[PDB]
């Protein structure tokens, strides 16, 4: 068995907004949980966020995670933004709530319960689990059943 929890995530969206969905694979305990869902109206950014969210909300105890994703909006949030948003009380420079604060606060709550190592893969050099995620991702966007509540044309 594996000593570290492994998570692979991916999001897709056909429009902006449009139908999109996610693919997430997590190796926890001795199983391979596979997650995927399509949303009728949403964005690429929100699906790449959701990928990462459902995977972590799966962990019921504090674990050491290694999360691998080709998502730059997530990388960006994680390496540049989130730290500042917390300081700023989840607001932008002109004092408005940031875009997708609903999803970033949600991922934030989840990240906070674990020890996370991030692996940022280039879309053309992912691991087989990353490819299967994209595949799951695309399938879902194609047959969406859920509503992405938190979507705002607005802010």
């Amino acid at each position: 068995m594996l000593k570290q929890v492994e998570i692979f995530t991916n999001g897709s969206c056909l429009g902006n907004p449009g139908p999109g969905g996610y693919g997430a694979i997590l190796r926890y305990r001795g199983r391979e949980k596979t997650f995927s869902a399509g949303y009728t109206r949403t964005t690429n950014n929100r699906m790449e966020l959701m990928a990462a969210i459902v995977a972590l909300e799966a962990l019921k105890e504090h674990c050491e995670v290694i999360l691998s994703t080709d998502s730059q909006y997530v990388r960006q949030g994680i390496t540049q933004w989130i730290h500042n948003w917390k300081k700023r009380g989840w607001k932008t420079a002109d004092k408005k709530p940031v875009k997708n604060v609903d999803l970033w606060q949600r991922l934030d709550a989840a990240l906070g319960q674990h020890q996370i190592k991030w692996e940022w893969v280039k879309g053309h050099a992912g691991h087989p689990e990353n490819e299967r995620c994209d595949e799951l991702a695309r399938a879902a966007a194609m047959n969406p059943t859920l509503e992405d509540t938190g979507y705002q044309v607005e802010v």
